[PDB]
This record gives C-alpha cells, sequence and structure tokens, in this order.
C-alpha cells in the first residue's frame, strides 16, 4: 500500500516511533480522557462497546494499514465509547495525540486526502453492510465477511481460493460484527462448510465457491471493486 | 450552528452558489460518472441504492447543515453507487465537483476540518446504529430513530413534545412488522398521534431503547441533547 507506506515515512520524520501490541491489549480505551488517532501498520484489531450490562459488543475489525480516531479531529473528543483490541498475536502502531494529528496534516495534503479517504471507506463500508444485511440478514453478514477475508487474504491455488491467515485468528474472524461466539452465526458459517464454499483440507481453508459469497454480499462487493479495486481485481 | 455558516461564507466567497432542489429531485444519482461533494445547507435528504429490478432502498437521512461526498476525495471516483434523494418539500445546497473540492480545502485548513469531522460523524453515527440494534432489535432502531427526531424537531406542548415536522415529510421517514412496534408503542403510552401531529410522552422510554444512539447524540451534538436532558 505505496499511500500508508508514505504515511508511516512523514510519521517517523516528525519523531513518531511505532508501538508493539498483543493479542487483548487495548490501544485505546473508553474510559481515557485523552483522544488518539491510531495509524494501524501492521496487525488485526476490534472495535468494541460494554453496553450497561456488561456485556461486550464487537463492533467493527480494522487491519493494517488503516487509520482509527477516537475523538473528533475539531473538538478532540469522544466519538464513541469505544476501545480498539488487539485480536492477531501481535499488532504495530502509531499512536497520535488528535491536537497533534491536526498540526501534521495541515502542512500535507497528501497525507490529510490519505486519512480523508480512508474515513470515506468508513462510511460506504457501514453503508454497504447494512444494504446486505437489509436484503439477506446475517447470511449476507457473514458472506460479507469471508468475501472480505478473501480478497484480503486469498491466493489461488489448485484447491481454490487458499485463506492465508493462521486457523486460530481465522476462525475468531469468521464471525462478522456482534456478540462473541453467536450460536446462530456458528449454524451459518457451518452451513457454508458444509455446502463446500469454504472447505478444510490439509490443515487450511480454501474458498471454493466465491461466487456464492458475492451473490449474498452484492453491496460489499461493489464496496470493495470502488474502494480496492486492485485487491478486487486479482480474485474477479 | 457557526461552523456550516462559515463554510457556507467561505463557498459563496469562492463563487459557490445555492442551489433549490424540490421534493423527490436527485441531487447526485448513482449512474452519473462525475461524482460532487454536496453541503446540504438547508432540507432533509436520504440516501437511496436502486436495484435492477426497481427496488429502492433507503439507506442514511441527512439534515442541512451537513456535508456528503459521492466520490473519494482522492481517487474522484464513486464510493457506492447513491442516490441522495430530496424528503423535505425544499432543500437548498451548494453543489461541488469532487475536482473543485479539493483545491479548496486546501487553501483553508479549518473548512478542511468541517468536513472531516461531517465524516466523523457519520462513522460513529452507523456504529451506534448497528449497536443499538444489536441490543434490542428493530424496537431498538425505531426508539433510536423517534429520539433524534425528538431531539432535533421536538417542540414541547400539553400533549408532549411534538415532533415538528411537515406531515408530508413524515410519510417520507416511514410514519408491516414496523407497523406492530408503532402500535406497541402507542399502547404502552409512550408515543400518539393527535390531529395531524407527531407527539412524544415518554422520553425516557426511547432513551431506554436507544442508549447508543443516545449517547452518539450527547457526544456529536452536545447543545441540541441538552435541551431535553
Ligand atoms: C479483517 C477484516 C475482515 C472483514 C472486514 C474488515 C474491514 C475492512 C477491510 C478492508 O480491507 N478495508 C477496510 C475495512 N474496513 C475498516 C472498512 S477499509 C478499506 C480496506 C483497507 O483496509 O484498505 C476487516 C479488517
Ligand atoms: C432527519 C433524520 C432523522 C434521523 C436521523 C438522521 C441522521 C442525523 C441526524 C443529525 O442530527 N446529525 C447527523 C445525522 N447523520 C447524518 C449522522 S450527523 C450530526 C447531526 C447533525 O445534523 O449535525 C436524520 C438526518
Ligand atoms: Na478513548
Ligand atoms: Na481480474
Ligand atoms: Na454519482
Amino acid at each position: 500500500n505505496a499511500q500508508a507506506e508514505e504515511f508511516k515515512k512523514y510519521l517517523e520524520t516528525n519523531g513518531i516511533k511505532p508501538k508493539q501490541f498483543h493479542k487483548k491489549e487495548l490501544i485505546f480505551n473508553q474510559w481515557d480522557p485523552q483522544e488518539y488517532c491510531i495509524f494501524l501498520y501492521d496487525g488485526i484489531t476490534k472495535l468494541t462497546s460494554i453496553s450497561e450490562n456488561g456485556t461486550i459488543m464487537n463492533l467493527q475489525y480494522y487491519k493494517g494499514a488503516f487509520v482509527i480516531m477516537s475523538g473528533f479531529i475539531d473538538t478532540e473528543t469522544s466519538v464513541g465509547y469505544y476501545n480498539l483490541e488487539v485480536i492477531s498475536e501481535q499488532a504495530t502502531a502509531y499512536v497520535i495525540k488528535i491536537n497533534e494529528l491536526k498540526e501534521l496534516l495541515s502542512k500535507n495534503l497528501t497525507h490529510f486526502f490519505y486519512v480523508f479517504q480512508t474515513l470515506q471507506k468508513q462510511v460506504s463500508y457501514s453503508l454497504a453492510k447494512f444494504n446486505d444485511f437489509s436484503i439477506n440478514g446475517k447470511l449476507g453478514s457473514i458472506c460479507g465477511q469471508l468475501l472480505i477475508l478473501t480478497y484480503v487474504y486469498g491466493k489461488e491455488t489448485p484447491d481454490g481460493i487458499k485463506i492465508t491467515l493462521d486457523n486460530l485468528t481465522m476462525q475468531e474472524l469468521g464471525y462478522s460484527s456482534g456478540i462473541a461466539h453467536s450460536s446462530a452465526v456458528s449454524r451459518i458459517i457451518s452451513k457454508l462448510k458444509q455446502e463446500k464454499v469454504i472447505v478444510y483440507k490439509n490443515s487450511c481453508f480454501y474458498v471454493q465457491n466465491l461466487d456464492y459469497l458475492k451473490r449474498y454480499a452484492p453491496k460489499l462487493d461493489e464496496w470493495f471493486y470502488l474502494a480496492c479495486p486492485a485487491t478486487w481485481g486479482k480474485l474477479n
């Protein structure tokens, strides 16, 4: 990702060092008075919320490289009571107080544009997810999650599109945003397996019916085509 | 809205003029290769997607003042095949080709940041809506929509907090598995349709079932939230 690589260089040019995080650590949390801009450079994370109940909700997944901002750029206050949790074994991120991101973007329109364009990708992603859920319910959500895993981590092989993510991480991620390990989601995923949309072979998982995923997550498929055309193109 | 007024000033001094649109017009559309930045100054709109078979999906609502961009600021290509449909009787909008926008956000950081903040407000709004639906289902979604309408358009009257939208606009907003939720809300005294208007009589109930949207509105719109808290 050339744009992201230039942004990493711009951060280091202004003296910002990478931090390392491990699975289950919070890169930012909902109780901190200070908000941050996170440039997630490598790894996989999830945005989480807590209900008055104490119940944790998984709201959104992010993978490096991407930008996640916990506060509004102008007011510097929280956009929501959210935590950013690491789900890969390790992650690398740049952690910038929001006031400082402002100074940085204001002196380079190219990098300003890069961060702005990430928010635009988020916005459209959410609408696409909403449209697919509206049409196909949880099946649409789950096919969309698998579709984006296929595009991002998939490699064509004789046995189909191999998902190149450790099995440990990959099973977690098959579960769409929402409550953790829902019974209903498990039964949707294993039904896709039973119908050989995604199959276990020689210790790996292979997507064998990409067209099925595309059929039930059509708006996320359009989203990926429009937002990430080269990655989309590889497998279409 | 002072940030919105300052942005309006900056546009008009850079030659960009307000356009008036009537109900049902598309300020931008899903078949147009040219993408746009819309500064919706006044009125109510909805983002839609129309399928091959004619089915119209309602995806998002917006009210002036707000910013809606149909294209990516860097590539200038579509963010999704969407229309922006006017649902108020009239709307006023500043329509900027996306290539031209880049030049003007460049020369004024303050306005760049205003537009940037709008995207953040949309992102967090979508997440909050998702969160309330995950917790409380369709009841959460409907309470949330009623809650935001109460904060933004509500007027205190002897009959309760009247949602002061042109009746015609209320139909456009959706007012039959939904039909059974509205009836339940009337039965439990949470709302009433009196005469030609809509009245909220138990605001705590709405807040109860749309907690994450309420939190969103507190965080994003503190002055407005504060009028009824
Ligand atoms: C690991 C994972 C699985 C499903 C969905 C997502 C969200 C996601 C993936 C993705 O590839 N991109 C985005 C998202 N969302 C944050 C919209 S924004 C554009 C693109 C990118 O990362 O460049 C993930 C991470
Ligand atoms: C007419 C309407 C009804 C329900 C929900 C919305 C969305 C909405 C309302 C709102 O007041 N605000 C936003 C939205 N969404 C566009 C996030 S962004 C922050 C705030 C504002 O208007 O400044 C609407 C318009
Ligand atoms: Na925080
Ligand atoms: Na291709
Ligand atoms: Na368009």
